[PDB]
């Protein structure tokens, strides 16, 4: 499926600027959430919380606001609980401890990137794509 410059383009930061990633760089992106992510984020849901999601609106929620790539990267870095309150750098895996999450160890700061804007451009890619696990 061919996927056009516009559908690859998505926020950067939140005043306005864009950041448009290569097909390899989604490619790329795909890759690492197929392999590191879907275990708790299938389809880019959340099941152990309410209305954190990998979603647009879960992620704009977020404090500082997720729906955009370097919050994402930073996130990704140094998680926190969805208030920003908290500390989850022992509880979400992230590549600021390898010791911890091994299976991040060998991700770069630019493999992050690429998953930030996966993560940002697969909800434009499926209409099921977010949402919150209930039961
Ligand atoms: C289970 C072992 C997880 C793995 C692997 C990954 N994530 Fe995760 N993530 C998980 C939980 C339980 C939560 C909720 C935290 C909370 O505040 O209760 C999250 C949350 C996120 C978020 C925030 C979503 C929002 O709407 O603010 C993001 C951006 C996120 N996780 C991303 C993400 C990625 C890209 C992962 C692969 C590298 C990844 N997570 C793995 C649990 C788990
Ligand atoms: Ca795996
Ligand atoms: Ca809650
Ligand atoms: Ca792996």
């Amino acid at each position: 499926v061919e996927l056009t410059e516009s559908t690859r383009t998505i926020p950067l930061d939140e005043a306005g600027g864009t950041t448009t990633l290569t097909a390899r760089q989604f490619t790329n992106g795909q890759k690492i959430f197929v392999d590191t992510c879907t275990q708790c984020h299938l389809q880019g849901k959340t099941k152990t919380n309410n209305n954190v999601s990998l979603g647009l609106a879960d992620l704009a929620g977020a404090e500082p606001r997720r729906d955009n790539v370097l919050a994402l990267v930073e996130f990704l870095k140094n998680p926190k609980s969805y208030d920003g309150e908290d500390d989850y750098s022992e509880l979400h895996p992230n590549i600021s401890r390898p010791d911890i999450y091994p299976e991040m160890r060998n991700y770069t700061e630019d493999d992050i990137f690429d998953v930030a804007g996966y993560t940002l451009i697969a909800p434009k890619l499926d209409e099921r794509w977010g949402g919150t696990i209930y039961f």
